[PDB]
């Protein structure tokens, strides 16, 4: 059963100013899911603190980038918090209708779209370089989910049919035919670097076959 909803009308208005305005730096796309993994993977740590039976569904916290040049696919895993239905029908647990108004007013006093994070609507970044993004989560309090959207104004949410992971997110993007850099090594390494040097868990870069 695949339940098909509209974004509200704030976030479709984000989307589409993601995906239509030109803007050439679109490597920000890769801080802004690993720092939203670094986020999930603090709020399990802090949980985990004064209930240790919240890490028996994984204890290792890690976080590891997944590209696969068959498919066209760059996944950013993490073994955080993960979402639970609720959650993921609600902007995927961010403020989203309040952080795009803040962000939307903040652009026309001279911000640009590299501070979307600021605004905790980061993951939409992804839409910079994915045509399509699907999120597979699973919480310690629900089911396995994936959430899938190629924008257009809506996304789905069914249970999902694929591989129990334990616990935690999988942010798949299934990128653009000219962002293909994205799943070259040397890429990846250079925007982990310049970014995201310096964090609180383990960056595991797969390499292929
Ligand atoms: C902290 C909520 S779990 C989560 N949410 C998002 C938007 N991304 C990730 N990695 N994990
Ligand atoms: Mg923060």
């Amino acid at each position: 059963e695949v339940e098909t909803f509209a974004f509200q009308a704030e976030i479709a208005q984000l989307m589409s100013l993601i995906i239509n305005t030109f803007y050439s730096n679109k490597e920000i796309f890769l801080r802004e899911l690993i720092s939203n993994s670094s986020d999930a993977l603090d709020k399990i740590r802090y949980e985990s603190l004064t209930d240790p039976s919240k890490l028996d569904s994984g204890k290792e916290l890690h976080i590891n980038l997944i590209p696969n040049k068959q498919d066209r696919t760059l996944t950013i895993v993490d073994t955080g918090i993960g979402m639970t239905k609720a959650d993921l029908i609600n902007n995927l647990g961010t403020i989203a209708k309040s952080g795009t108004k803040a962000f939307m007013e903040a652009l026309q006093a001279g911000a640009d779209i590299s501070m979307i994070g600021q605004f905790g609507v980061g993951f939409y970044s992804a839409y910079l370089v994915a045509e399509k993004v699907t999120v597979i989560t699973k919480h310690n309090d629900d089911e396995q989910y994936a959430w899938e959207s190629s924008a257009g104004g809506s996304f789905t949410v069914r249970t999902d049919t694929g591989e129990p992971m334990g616990r935690g997110t999988k942010v798949i993007l299934h990128l653009k035919e000219d962002q293909t850099e994205y799943l070259e090594e040397r890429r990846i390494k250079e925007i982990v670097k310049k970014h995201s040097q310096f964090i609180g868990y383990p960056i595991t870069l797969f390499v292929e076959k």
